[PDB]
């Protein structure tokens, strides 16, 4: 149940959007447990939390979900 | 730490049992983000809206102490308090 962490530092059409707007679980299979933004954490973020460039996304899933999240945010 | 999941065993009768996470709309009801369900000793991680919560399952979720209190009340686990 340990979360993966990615840093969304690359340009992506998925930045500047809320978790619900992206519909993250349906896009990547990931359940986001926290967002780190400017060194501050929001746990259990809900659909209205926004993912901005440079933020850290903590999420649960398997290795395939990790791969989907990386590709989805242009981290390849 | 703060991202460590809470664990509740939904052992009491509840109108919410036999429903999917999406039907319950869990995050909007309790503030909790469910990370896994344990059912018959088997774990589903990142369960999504179609996973069903059945009596006796263990629900693992992130939140704070207040979210825990909401989940416990929501699933009829208050033990008379
Ligand atoms: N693991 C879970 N724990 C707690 N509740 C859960 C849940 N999975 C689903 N739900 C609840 O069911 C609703 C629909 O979930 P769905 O995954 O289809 O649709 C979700 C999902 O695609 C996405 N989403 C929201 N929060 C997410 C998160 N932390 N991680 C990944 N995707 C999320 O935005 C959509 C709307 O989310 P919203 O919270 O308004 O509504 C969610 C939520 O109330």
């Amino acid at each position: 149940l340990a979360p993966y962490e990615i840093i969304v530092s690359e340009d992506s059409e998925h930045l500047g959007k809320s978790i619900g707007e992206l519909n993250v679980w349906h896009q990547t299979g990931a359940t986001i447990v926290a967002i780190e933004h400017e060194g501050k954490f929001i746990v259990s973020p809900g659909p209205f939390s926004v993912i901005e460039q440079g933020d850290h996304i903590f999420f649960v899933g398997d290795e395939d979900v990790y791969a989907r999240m990386k590709t989805y945010f242009n981290l390849r």
